[PDB]
């Protein structure tokens, strides 16, 4: 429900844009403003959304779901906290300005006799108080409720300026006009409405207009032919003096800062001098480590996605299988043990890392099994009597279930069983791809183990021929759990199946060996393209084993 | 691959942010000054994270994903726009400038033997040029190697100014710091950073320190007396003269804006024209109708979750079975029709209205039936060949198959082809909850419909016993495929099941009747702490229905 004070956000805005548009556009053409009260609407916009006006067998699965309620929770106590923090600097503020009400005095009869002489012009009620003071520098007003003017004694004491009548005049018109009591309105709306920014910006923009429109009013009683000598008396003010912002609910002659104004103090001050050089060096030399110690931790591209770039270490050649692939466009490697050579199809995508999905279940069935958690005699595991999408998972599973029916709930119990390490020191001496098993249970399925076809071949004949860091009985019970087809030309071990992400097939694979009646094979078959089906990934492989004599005996 | 980007945002930051606070401690308590070079560290920082360093059944499995690469192929091209127009705007400033470049002259041996004077006891080095131009009301300065600086041809002739001194040193000291190098450099930098505005903020810190460091030259070769005259001539200019900000690339004396000249230029400029007072009228009026737009369709609520506080039309009491539900706390509703009264365990919880999920179906199945998609003689569903987590499922249904194994499958189809209005008329005559439909044929499930368990056995009872807005045929299907258990004293009808979220078992109902030897008896069973399941719900609903009498006849 916070998205409901976005929505007023973007409503206050859209109406403050237009609003902003017209100013711009009425100035622009014409010099004209917009009657500043207008910005009220956009104070009403800001609550549109947020008033709501509104005018047998037993069944269980599970349903993704994020609960963001808990974030609402959070932005409402710091929305709380703010209004606090915001309340008190107000009420700061206003507590001052009361103190020093009280501390006011009144005029005396010449210079009443003056006040009368500036504004009886006006013949206006004098429901509005003129006070003097012997604390502020330059004077100031504040509504309160009785519309109090403050003159510091000093602009008495010097009624010869004569410009003091542009000054009345121009307090007179902000106490016309409540500028203060519209400023106190708005603030409390703002603090209120702690949850959009904006209403700091349009408050700024408000004030100044008020200043402005003071200006002309004040103009509009002088004779043009002392605005030169205006505009420097006004100017005067904030050049003779330095300004304070305390009084942040009220208004003042001197009250605000520019870079004109810093640079002017700067200047009447006393700020020529020189620093010992070890400031830099030191604050260089931290920032420095600082930025080494983020660098120990920020880095990273694309790379992660990528290829194999190693040439190979046995014979190899390129082949050209394209025409079986067809619209499943992919990569295919295949090795021969009895020549120490490779044969790879479109070598360039070969190469490119994919996570191994189903077939990673080739290499966790093994670790289970040389670790014993799964064996050959009982290569059985548990589950939890909850659903799951094919039969061969809603049974308890053996291996050779498991492995043909690609049971991703017994190789889930079979990873959550294998210790890391164990695991990460197989895929190292098998030289499996990017040897990073992730933090994830099912780290091989579209996720963080990632291996290319040119590998997942180098990998496999490892896992059979190279790696002699397992079990004899590992290596047993897998063949046997990995046969798919025999006949009189081969025997065909291995596991298909496609990574599948929002019910589209992207990474269909198949691995594994082939024992024939001329050589030993492994081999590895990847799909991106068309519908790169497990299925698909399996007959792919089984043509192109064909052309190459694999399954023929040939 | 934004995310990279994201941490150059965090890292620049995190130097900006330190160095930000050592600058406001070095001044705030000593008035001490940091070159401004420093900055090059943030933009260094920014660009830590770039570095691109590290230093036999077929089966798939369905992972849900987010798609975040879209999003950054398309931010990327923004970026690349962005860059374009930053590029842009500063070209053509630059264009600007380097026409100004060929309409300068060199001065006469009076004005150098003025400006030597000037600098006479600095000795500086002078490989930098001065010159004159009548397009200059106030002079600038720009690098180009070449330290240009341009002074206004009109005060060539102002042989009693006193003001020159200052105008060379404070300029010097922005040809001595290369300081609009440095800016330029800046430029560069910050048109690539499209992305992180803190980029160009920075600047306005350069170019401020920038200021006070050439006051600081002027001060530092001026007699004390005259310090007051420096300050002088320089608000001289202030109001003396408009500014333009063509000049966006280098440094002048006037080529900026602030509150106090725009004040001054209202002075000078007699806007005296007349407003109509239509202008804020019809703004507000628009205004007015935009917020009226968004009013139709911007409104809030929690309201939509809010449970009924309804009498019943019908007798009732309250019960307390609290010693079945034990540890897996629920509630209960039972109804006897022939007593027309209603027998409510833990009301506070039985009248909260839940996603009926699982037991959806009873009612869906009436429906379907109605309208004899499904009817007596073919029941049948087609199947989308997708596999489901019950091996019931992964086939076509007819009803009585459907009802027994909760084939949301079969049940979905038969939501697509129910016309929404005739669901929603009946979910409406029928008091069905919310009667919410969704726009998901799935709705049930943990999802837009509710209904609590008092309304259960008010609908189920209503829309087989009451309701005539439904067939014959579809009430006596309904009630053959709905059996569930029976024996000599009971026949019961209904279906059990569990809403599970992130694998949390959290809606488990049993909703049915029972027909017996004595009455017809209308209940439903839900439950959610403890193990709220689907059995669960059913064993408590059984132990309290015989209580109840509705599983004996009594
Ligand atoms: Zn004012
Ligand atoms: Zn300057």
């Amino acid at each position: 429900m916070a998205k409901l004070l976005i929505m007023s956000i973007v409503s206050f805005c859209f109406i403050f844009l237009l609003l902003l548009f017209f100013r711009y556009i009425l100035k622009r053409y014409f010099n004209y403003m917009l009657n500043y009260k207008v910005w009220y609407l956009t104070l009403l916009a800001g609550l549109i959304p947020f008033i709501p006006i509104k005018f047998i067998q037993e069944f269980a699965t599970d349903i993704h779901k994020f609960n963001w309620d808990s974030i609402d929770n959070i932005c409402t106590v710091i929305w709380i906290v703010l209004v606090i923090i915001l309340s008190f600097k107000f009420l700061k503020a206003l507590l001052y300005l009361k103190y020093l009400k009280k501390q006011s005095l009144y005029l005396n009869e010449n210079e009443k006799n003056k006040i009368d002489t500036i504004l009886f012009n006006h013949q206006y009620k004098k429901n509005i108080v003129i006070r003097k003071a012997e604390t502020i520098q330059s004077p100031i007003t504040f509504w309160y409720g009785k519309y109090i003017i403050l003159i510091p004694s000093s602009y008495f004491k010097s009624v010869i300026d004569k410009r003091l009548k542009y000054i009345i005049l121009h307090e007179y018109a902000h106490a016309k006009n409540r500028d203060t009591l519209h400023l106190i309105i708005f603030n409390i709306f703002s603090i209120i409405m702690s949850y959009n920014p904006l209403v700091h910006i349009v408050k700024r923009k408000i004030i100044h207009d008020n200043e402005v429109e003071a200006d002309r009013f004040v103009l509009n009683n002088i004779n043009k032919n002392e605005f030169k000598t205006y505009a420097e008396s006004i100017m005067d003010s904030v050049l003779n003096v330095p300004f304070f912002n305390k009084n942040i609910l009220s208004h003042s002659f001197n009250g605000k800062k520019s870079l004109l104004k810093r640079r002017l103090i700067n200047i009447k001050e006393a700020n020529l001098k020189k620093q010992s050089k070890l400031i830099l060096i030191f604050i260089c030399i931290f920032t420095f480590l600082l930025m080494v110690i983020q660098s120990q931790f920020l880095m990273g591209q694309s790379i992660t996605d990528y290829n194999y770039k190693k040439p190979l270490h046995n014979d190899y050649q390129i082949l050209d299988k394209s025409k079986i692939f067809g619209s499943n466009s992919g990569s295919f490697v295949m090795y021969s043990m009895k020549k120490d050579k490779y044969y790879i199809y479109n070598e360039k995508e070969s190469r490119k890392r994919y996570s191994p999905n189903s077939t990673y279940k080739i290499y966790l069935a093994m670790f289970g099994l040389d670790r014993h958690i799964i064996n050959d005699e009982n290569s059985r595991m548990s589950w939890n009597h909850k659903h799951y999408p094919f039969d061969a998972w809603n049974k308890e599973q053996d291996l050779n279930t498991a492995m043909q029916n690609s049971v991703n709930w017994y190789f889930e119990r079979i990873s959550d069983q294998i210790p890391k390490n164990y695991t990460a020191t197989q895929l190292k001496q098998l030289n499996y791809g990017n040897k990073n098993l992730g933090s994830y249970k099912s780290y091989w399925m579209e996720d963080s183990l990632k291996i290319s076809n040119l590998e997942q071949v180098i990998v496999f004949k490892n896992m059979m021929e190279q790696n002699n860091h397992f079990s004899k009985k590992a290596k047993n019970q897998l063949s046997s759990s990995l046969l798919i087809k025999k006949n009189e030309k081969y025997e065909l071990y291995g596991k298909t199946g496609t990574g599948i992400v929002n019910g589209k097939y992207n990474n269909g694979w198949f691995v594994g060996y082939v024992i024939t009646n001329h050589d030993k094979y492994y081999f590895a078959t990847h799909l991106s393209d068309g519908k790169p089906s497990g299925k698909n990934a399996e007959l792919i492989s089984e043509k192109i084993l064909k052309e190459m004599g694999v399954l023929n005996g040939q």
